[PDB]
C-alpha cells in the first residue's frame, strides 16, 4: 500500500497491536514513542522522541508516506502532561507533515470529546462538541487543527473517535461502545485506499446492536464494521456486576471520566 | 400482471436487457425506439417511432397498461436532440398517458440531476437539483413534469435516478453507483406491485457499501435491493490502474459530465 | 430478570401468548383482567379487577417488580368505555407503580396514535400525533401521562407503538405493520434488562422490508427485530383480493380505523 | 362576524375580558360558565352549566357560529375535576360542535403541555409534549382530540398553547411568556376572519424579546402580535425581589408547576 | 451600477414599469421585446426579437453588463408558445451570456414552480419543486438551467420566484404574495451590488405578514423588503366578495393556476 | 450590578472601551493587562500579569463576581504566542475561577473560529468548527475547556464570537459582521443580568440586514441589537475601492484570515 507508514505511539498498548496488524501495509514501517521500544525487524524502523520537541518530530515524519498517529495522552491527566503529548505535539506534527508531502493521517481522537451528552441520544458526526475532561478537550483540539490545515493546505485526516478498543467487550458500556482490533485495522485500511478524504469525523466502533453513534454519511468510503459487541452480552453478565442505574458508567457516553475532577502535578 | 407493459428505448443497452428480463410482468412486452429494434418474437410487439412525433408517441402509448420509459438521451449531447428526446419527447408521453388511461410510469432518470454533489455527502430524496449538464437539466424536466401531472391528474410516477446501471462495476465510482440488472428489475416489480406509489424520487443504486444515497423514505414500497458493488472492489484495484484524486471521476456525483462542455451540432 | 412480573390485559389475544412466553422472565408471573382468567399454575398469580377501580389496581401492582401493561380497549368502541380503560385505567395504574416502587412499564401504546398519516410518509418517534379515532387518542393520553409521570417522578416507560403483532401478516398493510411474537418478546427483554430506560416513543414492528418506521434512536437499547412480514408476500397475494387503491387498508397507517364513525352507546 | 359566538369561562379571569372585547365580533354573544355569570346586558346570552353534561354541551353549541373555549381547568387540581372538565368536557364539546354545523374553535391549551422544557429552549409547533402535571396532559388530550375531529370530519380549531394572559408581566418568566389582551384579541379576530385555518398549534404570546416560541410557520394566518414584554424589565427588576437561579420559575417553561405534586381531593 | 443594463420582456406590464424604474442603475437602458415597443428615449436602446432565435439573442445580450430577465410566457398556454419563450429561450440566453462576459442574470422565475404546495405551509428555498402547471414546469426549466450554468462556468444568477407584482394587493391571496415595485426594484439593486451572488432562489414578495416565504438564507445580500401587504387587508374585504373555502385562491399557492387544464393549440 | 467586576486585556482596543462603558456595572472595575495600564482611578483596580502565570491568574480574579474575558491574542501569530495567551492563559482563568466562587464570564471568541465558511451561509450556534488558523483554533480551544467547565462544575460562560467591534463599518464585510460598541456592553449587561445562562455560543454581531449568523436561540437572554450595519453602506463604497469578488474579504466569513499562512518567530 505505501513505502513506509509511521505508527506514532507504539509502545502503547494500540501502538503493540498496529506494530503487527498494519505491518503488511508498507514495506517498511517506521514505529515511534517517547518510551523505549522493542528492537526493530527486518522492514522496521524504531525511534524514540517526545512530541513536543518540533525538530525531533520533523525527523520522525520525513520520509512517511501515511501516518497512523497513536501517540499522545488517552487518559485523564494533568494539564501540564496533556498540554506537552496532545495540544503541542499535535501542532508539531502537523507542521512536519506539512514539511514533508502531506502524508495522509489517522488520528486517534476520542468519545471523550462528547462524553457528557447521556447515553440514550444518538449521535451524528456533527453533534456540538461536550468534551468530559482535559483530555477530551485537548482530542477536540487536534480535531479543529486538523479541520484548519485540512482547509488551509489540503492536509488530509481522518478523525477518528475511538470507543474502546480492546481485545472483547469487558463492561456494560462496551456492548455499544467497542471497537474491535480488525475493525480498527480495516478502517485504516479503508482510510489509505480512498482516493480522497477530506477531513472527516469517524465514529470508531464496531457494528454494535447498541452502538450511539452514525456513521453513514461516511458511506462514501466504503467501510463497514463487521464485529458486534453484543455476541458478548451474556459474558459481560456472567463476569461483572450489573451496573447501577445512577453510575456515570451507564449513564453518560464518557462513562466514569465526567467523574474525574482536574487532576493536579 | 398486466395485459401489455410498454417498454421505450428497447434498442438501448438497458432496454435490451428489459426486453428479456420484463417479459414475465405481461401477456404482450410492446418495445419501441427511435432505432431499429430487432423483430418481435411471440408475445411481443415493436414499434419504431420518435418520442418527439406526438401522433406516434400517442399509438405507442395506446393499449399498455404500464410503461417503462428508457428511451430518450442519457449522455450529453447537443440542445436540439435533448430537446425533441427528453423535453418535447416528455410531454407527449404524458399527454399519451393522460389520454389513455395514466398507465402507471416508471422513469428513466439520471444521478446527472445531482452531478455537481461532491461525493463525499449524502444525499436524501428531496436535495435540490445540481445537474451537470444538459442532459442532467432535462432529466430535472422530466421530474418535474411528472409531478404536476401527478398533482393536477393522479397520474404516478417511479422517478428512478439511475447510477451505473451495468453488468458489473468497473472502475472506483461504480463501487458507489453500481444498479445491477437483478435490483433494477426488481423495483420495477415493486413499483408496479403496489396498490400506492405517488411521485416518489427513488435512488437507482444497488445495496453498495460505498452508496451515497438514502432510499428509506421508500420504504413502503417494499424493495430492498440485494447487490453490493463492494463485492468488485478487490478485483477493480486488481485490473484498473489507481485513479487520480484530481480525477472528476472520484470528485463529484456525475463524474466525467462535470467536465464535458456544452455541446454543439 | 425479576421476582414478579404483571402482565395486564392478560384474558386477551396478546396478553394470552405473553402469559407463556414472559413465563422465563420472573420467578412469579401475575395476570390480570377485567375477564375471567384460567386459573393460576405454578408460579402464577390470577387477579381479576377493573383497570377503573384504583383499590383494585394498587393491589394488582403491589409487589410487581415490572409491568407489562396490555390491558385496555385497543379498538374503536364508545368513549364511555375508552374512558374507563385508557383514561382512568391510566391514571390509577402510574399512581399505583408510583406507590409501590415504580416498576419499571412496558405500555402497549398502538399505531392509531398516528393513523392518519399516509402509508408513503416515514416517521420517526418525534412526530407530532394524528390520531385516527377515540382510541388512538386515549393511547396517547397514557404515552402523554406516562411522560408527565417521568419527567416529574422518573418513573420509567417504554411507549410501544403496536403495529399489527399476529401470529402471520394477513393482509397487505400488514407487511409494513407486522410485529411478531418473537420480536416483541425479545424487545420485552430488552427494555427490562436496560440499566437506564428513560421514557422512549418505540415503534412496535419487526424488521419488514416495507416498514414504515424508524427505531434508529432507540439504539442504545441493542434490541433489532429478526422476523420479516416480506416472506409473506406471495402467499398474502395469492390468497386474498388485490386491495384497491382507493381503500384506507392501503392509503393511512391506521387503515381501516380512518373510516370508522364514532361509536356511541 | 357572525350572527352568534359562544364564550366558555366566561365567568373566569379570561372570560370577563372576552366578554367585553368579543362583542364587536358577533351580533350576539353566548356567554357559559359552571360558575355564576354576571346577569345578560344587550346583545348577550347566559348559560350557566358543566362541560361534563354531555346534554347541556349541546344546548350551549346549538346556534353558535364560533366558540372561544376557554371554559375547564387551567391549573394544576386533582384528577376527578379534571377528567369531567378537560377530558369528558372536551369530547362533549366536540361532539356537539359536531352536531350543530361544525363552529370554528379557538381552543385555549396552555404552555404547561410542554412545561418540563428548560427555558434556554427555543420550541417549534412540532415539539413532542412534556406536560408538567395532570393539566397540562389533559390540555394535551384536548390537543390530540382536536386534530382528530379535524382529520376525521374537518372540524377546524385553533390550538392556542396560552403562556401568561395577564393585564402586564410582573416576574421575570412573564418577560418570555406575557400574551397580552390585546394580542390574544386579535389573533381570535384572525383566526375566525381565515378562509381556511386548518388545526393549527399557535404559541399564545406576544411579540417579548425574551420569547421561547416560534410562531413563523403560522405566518399564513397574517397574525403578527404588537406588545413587547420587555418593555417591563427594568420595572420588574424595579418592582420585585431578583429570581433565585434555582427555582422554577427560571428554569422550566412551565415554571413552578413542576414543583406541583399529584393533588388529591 | 453599469454601462447598459438589458431589460427583456420590455413591453409587458413588469418591463414597463422596469423601464422606468431601472434607467437609474445604468448608463444606457437595453429594453428588448417580442412585441413592439415605445420609441427608445435618451439613455435607452430598444430591440424587438423572439428569444428562440439564437442570432438575435446573441445581438440582444452583447454589450450589457447585466440582465434583467422578464421575457417570456407566464401565464399557461399551450406547450408549443411556452417550448419557445420559457426552454429555448432560456437555452438561447444562457449561451449569450456565456458567449459575452457572463453579465450577472435577474430571473423572473415564479411562484408557480411551487404552487401546488397548501397556503399553510411556510417555504424555504430548498423545497422540492411542485409546479401547478407548464408555466410553472417550465420556470424550473430556466432555474435547472441556471444552476448548471453557476456550477459549470460560473454564470451568477438570482432566481427571483415572483409572487403578484403589482401596483397593490387586490385579493385574499395577494394579502401574501404580494411583491411591490419598490421592493423588487430593491432587490433588484441589492442583485447587483454584490460582490458575490452564486445562484440563490429568492422568494419575490414583499414583507407581508400572511407572507408564506423565508428569505433568511439571503441575508449575506442584505436586502429587506419594506412594504407589507397587510396594510390593505380592511380595503380588500371592503371591496370584493369573501373567498369559498374551497376555492383554489385560498388553498394552494399557486391559487387558480391549478384548476388550469392543459391548454392545446 | 456587582461589587467588582474583571476586565482583561484592559489595554487593548476593545479593553479601552470597557474600562470606560462597563465602569456603571459595579462598584470596583479591576482592571488587567499583560502590558502597562494608564493608572488606576477612583473606584478602579489596575493589575499587571501574564495569563500564563498561574499564580498571578488566582490573584487577578480572587474577590471578582465577574469576568469579561478579552485578554489574549486576537490576530494570527506564531504558536508559542498564542499558546500562551490562549491556552495556557485559559486554563489558568477558568482554575482561577474555579478556585474563587466561579463569576460568570463573558469570554470573547471569535468569528475565526468559523472563517472558512463561505459569505453566502447562514450559519446558527451549532454548526462545525472550521477555524481560519492558530488564533481561531485556539479560540475553539477556550470554547470547548470552557463547555467542559460548565457540564463538570456548573461554570457560566458566554461564548461571544466576536465579529468586528469598531467604532463604525469600514469596509465591506463589516457590512454583515459589525459589533457595535454599544451592542457589545448591551449584550454584557444581559448575560450578568440572567438568572440562568448556560454555555451558551453568541454570535457577536449588531442588527445588520447584511449578517450571516442567527441568534434566535438565545431568545432566552432578552437581548436584541439595536445598531445596524447598513446604514453605513454608501459610507463604505465613498471611501474605499470596491472589492474584487476573488478576495477573501468577500469569499470568507474569516475574511483575509484565510489567506494567512503559519506566522513563524
Ligand atoms: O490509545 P492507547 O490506549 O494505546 O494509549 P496508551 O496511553 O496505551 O498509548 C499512548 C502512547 O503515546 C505515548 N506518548 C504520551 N506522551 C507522548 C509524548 N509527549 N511524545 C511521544 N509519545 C508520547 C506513550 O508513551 C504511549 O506509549
Ligand atoms: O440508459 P442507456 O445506457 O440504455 O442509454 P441508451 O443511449 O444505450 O438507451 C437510450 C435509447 O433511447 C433511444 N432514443 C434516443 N432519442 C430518442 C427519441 N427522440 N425517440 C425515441 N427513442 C429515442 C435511443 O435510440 C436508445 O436506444
Ligand atoms: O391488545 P389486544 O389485541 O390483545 O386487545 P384485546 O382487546 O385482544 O386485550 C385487551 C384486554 O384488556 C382487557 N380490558 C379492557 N378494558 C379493561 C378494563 N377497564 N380493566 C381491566 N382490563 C380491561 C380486556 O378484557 C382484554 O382481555
Ligand atoms: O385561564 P383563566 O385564568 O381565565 O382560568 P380561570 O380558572 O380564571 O377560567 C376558567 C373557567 O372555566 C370554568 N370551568 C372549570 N371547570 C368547568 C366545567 N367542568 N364546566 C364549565 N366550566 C368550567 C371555571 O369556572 C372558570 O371560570
Ligand atoms: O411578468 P409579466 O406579468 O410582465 O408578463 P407579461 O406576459 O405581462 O410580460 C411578458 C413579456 O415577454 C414577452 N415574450 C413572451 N414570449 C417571448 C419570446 N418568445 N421572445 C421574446 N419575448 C417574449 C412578451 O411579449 C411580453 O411583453
Ligand atoms: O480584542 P482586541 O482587538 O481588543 O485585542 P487586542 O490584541 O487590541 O487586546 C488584547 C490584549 O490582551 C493582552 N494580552 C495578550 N497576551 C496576554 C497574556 N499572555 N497575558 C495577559 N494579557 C495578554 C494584550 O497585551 C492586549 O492589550
Amino acid at each position: 500500500a505505501m513505502k513506509r507508514l509511521l505508527v506514532t505511539g507504539a509502545a502503547g498498548q494500540l501502538g503493540r497491536v498496529m506494530r503487527e496488524r498494519l505491518a503488511p501495509m508498507a514495506e517498511i514501517l517506521r514505529l515511534a514513542d517517547l518510551s523505549p521500544l522493542d528492537p526493530a525487524g527486518p522492514n522496521e524502523e524504531c525511534v524514540q522522541c517526545d512530541l513536543a520537541d518540533a525538530n525531533a518530530v520533523n525527523a520522525m515524519v520525513a520520509g512517511c508516506d501515511g501516518i497512523v498517529h497513536l501517540g499522545g495522552i488517552s487518559v485523564e491527566k494533568p494539564f501540564e502532561q496533556i498540554l506537552q503529548g496532545n495540544i503541542i505535539g499535535l501542532y508539531n506534527l502537523y507542521e512536519a507533515a506539512r514539511a514533508h508531502g502531506q502524508p495522509r493521517i489517522v488520528f486517534a481522537s476520542s468519545n471523550h470529546t462528547i462524553g457528557y451528552y447521556p447515553q440514550t441520544e444518538r449521535l451524528g458526526p456533527d453533534v456540538p462538541a461536550r468534551p468530559d475532561g482535559l483530555a477530551g478537550v485537548s482530542k477536540c483540539f487536534g480535531e479543529n487543527l486538523a479541520r484548519m490545515y485540512f482547509d488551509k493546505f489540503g492536509q488530509e485526516t481522518a478523525l477518528v473517535r475511538i470507543g474502546s478498543c480492546t481485545p472483547e467487550p469487558n463492561n456494560y458500556r462496551m456492548l455499544s461502545t467497542w471497537f474491535s482490533h480488525d475493525d480498527f485495522v480495516s478502517l485504516i485500511e479503508a482510510v489509505f485506499r480512498a482516493p480522497v478524504l477530506g477531513c472527516p469525523v469517524v465514529w470508531g466502533a464496531s457494528a454494535n446492536d447498541a452502538g450511539w453513534w452514525d456513521n453513514s454519511h461516511l458511506g462514501f468510503l466504503g467501510w463497514k464494521p463487521k464485529d458486534n459487541a453484543e455476541a458478548f452480552r451474556r459474558h459481560i453478565t456472567e463476569t461483572t456486576p450489573p451496573p447501577d442505574p445512577n453510575d456515570a458508567l451507564v449513564r453518560f457516553q464518557g462513562g466514569t471520566f465526567v467523574d474525574n475532577p482536574i487532576f493536579k502535578q
